[PDB]
């Protein structure tokens, strides 16, 4: 049983304990995060996107009771003042945004947790992890590891198999994505200068940059530099799709990109040809769903143009993913 600590009650982190409750094989001992812990157990029993919260959660002094099981909650900004060591904290899910790169979140480590996982992109010195893409790269003597990007957790498995069967040399992304929280509910000034986060999310299509594609050779070293792209931002509220436009180096068919598709079926990747639309994602245990049905390619005098595409719901899409990583690193031995 591997005792986990989460540093950030937001939306990760909350759907990272509803993942976790129920599951013997986790002892969540504690939460620490600065918000008032009134409104945090309201916001872990209500949901507008993933719905209500199935089980039980009360309110103690410093603590949460949920579904009978005792958590601590701390507040506390700097991790190195945090209690990992008194309680016996194999590994820590960080889900601040405030802590990601390898050098902040070690403070987790100086606190005495033994391992960290950090719940979105944080370098390049250090692991970067697509479970049952490249899981297999981490070592028991790492300490501090990425989760990278909910993103990448869709694109990476879709990619992978396309440059493993197919040799793809480059690519462009385009993920039509939910708004986000750092988004402005009607338009506004925003903290970053952003001009199009700026805008109220729900009106509009708003482009915004991304970084998954470009940064996929931390995942699959082979695509370094390979795939661009960026985001379009739609009025839902969570569920989104990647499309990836590229060339390889092999002739294809429709239907072989499909079969190489379903073949590298995983929990973490899955496979369909239902006519689905983005609220049939939300909820989903799979990190990303192909979706055989938006599969084509085109060919011009001898040479083709893929384009394929796949859902994922940004929230418990990569929470899954997640959560699997912090399994099998806490494991690692
Ligand atoms: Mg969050």
């Amino acid at each position: 049983m591997v005792n986990v600590a989460i540093n950030g009650f937001g939306r990760i982190g909350r759907l990272a304990l509803r993942l976790m409750i129920n599951n013997p094989e986790f002892n969540v001992v504690a939460i620490n995060d600065l918000t008032d812990a009134k409104m945090l157990a309201h916001l872990f029993k209500y949901d507008s996107a993933q719905g209500r919260f199935d089980g039980e959660i009360e309110v103690k002094e410093g603590a949460f009771v949920v579904n009978g099981k005792e958590i601590k909650v701390t507040a506390d900004a700097k991790p190195e003042n945090l209690p990992w060591g008194e309680l016996n904290v194999d590994i820590v899910l960080e889900c601040t945004g405030f802590f990601a790169s390898k050098k902040s979140a070690s403070a987790h480590i100086a606190a005495g947790a033994k391992k960290v996982v950090i719940s979105a992109p944080a370098g390049n010195d250090l692991p970067t992890v697509v479970y049952n893409v490249n899981h297999d790269i981490l070592k028991a003597e790492d300490t501090v590891i990425s989760g990278a990007s909910c993103t990448t957790n869709c694109l990476a498995p879709m990619a992978k198999v396309l440059s493993d069967d197919f040799g793809l040399t480059k690519g462009f992304m385009t993920t039509i994505h939910s708004y986000t929280n750092d988004q402005n509910t009607l338009d506004a000034p925003h903290r970053k200068g952003d001009l199009r986060r700026a805008r109220a999310a729900a009106a509009s299509i708003i482009p915004n940059s991304t970084g998954a594609a470009k940064a996929i050779g931390l995942v699959i070293p082979e695509l370094a530099g390979k795939l661009d792209g960026g985001a379009q931002r739609v009025p839902t509220i969570t569920g989104s799709l990647t499309e990836l436009v590229c060339t390889l180096s092999k002739k294809v068919t429709v239907d072989e990109v499909n079969a190489a598709m379903k073949a590298a079926a995983t929990e973490s990747f899955g496979y369909t040809e239902d006519e689905i639309v983005s609220c049939d994602i939300i909820g989903s245990s799979f990190g990303s769903l192909f979706d055989g049905t938006q599969t084509k390619v085109m060919e011009v005098n001898g040479e083709q143009l893929v384009k394929v595409a796949a859902w994922y719901d940004n929230e418990m899409s990569y929470t899954n993913q997640l959560i699997r990583t912090l399994g099998y690193f806490a494991n690692l031995k």
